[PDB]
């Protein structure tokens, strides 16, 4: 119900800024200041793809 009717795929690009003060980042090294995440979700699957 969140996705508007008429389409099945939804491209949403979300970015996060990581600072060296916070460590122990999972799947991402602490030296990377910014990250690029392009998530997409459809009506068939319940979980979202990242």
């Amino acid at each position: 119900d969140f996705i508007k009717n008429g389409q099945d795929v939804s491209k949403i690009e979300i970015t996060l800024k990581n600072s060296p003060n916070v460590t122990d980042i999972e799947y991402i090294d602490a030296r990377d200041e910014t990250i690029k995440i392009t998530r997409i979700i459809t009506r068939s699957k319940r979980r979202s793809d990242y």
